[PDB]
């Protein structure tokens, strides 16, 4: 499977089968993903991969947070930018309706069970790391996501876990020197599920690339 | 070429031939790279791709700052974390070893080549709105790595370059970008000189032991 095809076929999967994931395969995938670049070769990404009973523990700890209402929230940072304008948000609303086309509470709690993935990756780093190092983490993460598709697996990046970073970090036994960026649900896609088959929009290049001197 | 092979063969190339880059191919690489994910599908990345005379103007303007010594610096942000400790600090000097081994004064001289994109014919400047936060910066990395892998797949090479953020204001000026924008990084783009010493040394990575923790398996 070519990089183009991997890129094309990678999507945020929100329904996984219970087909087990080969730990050997994941390990091999992480080996190659480490070839992602990073400023100064800092390789600042760190990951705690959980499954089974531990993975169920994280779910329950956060579940406890969730019933606490707005008091249970423990933001690691600002997920949505303060000062998001509505022309930016129309992008999320464009994908937001299509995902669906109150009830919302129900689907969003599925986030916190990783949409049924058997494995959950938690991507974190030292609190000393700055914005370019977070960009390095993105490079690694997208490397992982593409390798998963190539290898017959699927994934869903989830920043929703950062709503409860401290709880997650505590449950993972990570120090308060670490900060949680995102979760990544991992597993085999339910490839007959509707939520996994709608076409996902992107803006046109006219909104992205400016050419000069050509 | 498979995604695994792309990941494996992608390196930070610091010696390019002067074979031009096909504008058409670059355009085709960017529509596919746009399939990168992003929080909320915000797609926060923006890029200004320069070549020829424009790419020469950016070079000259930054060179003017460069001779100003350290009084000329215009950092967009903190490139290296201030107070960077081990294990991390040993990692950059170690790759620093291998990069120069395959080549004070001369050391300095080579580093300044950064500001000519190591001779690359094309330079992409990746930027975004200043409203964007750290998670949006990770979104940009996701996009950038998509581009770098697609290049490799199509026989092109690149060098991501944060060195340009040392003179962000000047670069933004020469590109005509507003101060609502912040420059993250450059990406030098071109055809790799596949006999260059600088391009053939094996690039180290830490073992998974330092990266991955497994729980419940
Ligand atoms: C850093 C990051 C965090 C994300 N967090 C979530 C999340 O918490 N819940 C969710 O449903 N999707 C999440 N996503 C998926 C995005 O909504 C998705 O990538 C975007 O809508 C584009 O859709 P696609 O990836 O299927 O192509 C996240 C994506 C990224 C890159
Ligand atoms: C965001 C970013 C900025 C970078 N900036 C520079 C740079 O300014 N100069 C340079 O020589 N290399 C730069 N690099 C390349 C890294 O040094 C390189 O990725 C690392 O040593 C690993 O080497 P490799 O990518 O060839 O495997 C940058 C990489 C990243 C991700």
């Amino acid at each position: 499977l070519s990089a183009s095809e991997a890129l094309a076929r990678r999507r945020s999967v929100r329904a996984f089968t219970d087909r087990p994931v080969d730990r050997a395969l994941l390990a091999r995938i992480f080996e190659i993903a480490q070839r992602a670049p990073s400023g100064g070769n800092l390789q600042p990404w760190q990951a705690t991969v959980v499954t089974g009973e531990r993975w169920q523990a994280v779910q329950d700890a956060v579940a406890a947070r969730i019933v606490m209402g707005r008091e249970g929230f423990q933001p690691e940072y600002d997920i949505a930018p303060r000062g998001l304008t509505d022309p930016w948000d129309s992008r999320r609303f464009g994908v937001g309706e299509a995902l669906y086309a109150a009830g919302r509470i129900a689907q969003f709690q599925q986030n916190y069970r990783g949409f049924g993935a058997p494995v959950m990756l938690f991507l974190h780093c030292s609190r000393i790391m700055g914005p370019p190092q977070w960009a390095d983490m993105g490079m690694w993460l997208q490397s992982v996501m593409l390798l998963l598709v190539e290898h017959g697996l699927a994934s869903c990046p989830q920043e929703c876990w950062a709503m409860y970073g401290a709880t997650v970090r505590a449950e993972l036994g990570l120090g308060d020197d670490q900060i949680l960026f995102s979760g990544l649900a991992i597993g085999h896609a339910d490839e007959e599920a509707p939520v996994n088959r709608w076409p996902v929009p992107r803006v046109g290049l006219d909104e992205v690339i400016d050419w000069q001197g050509f």
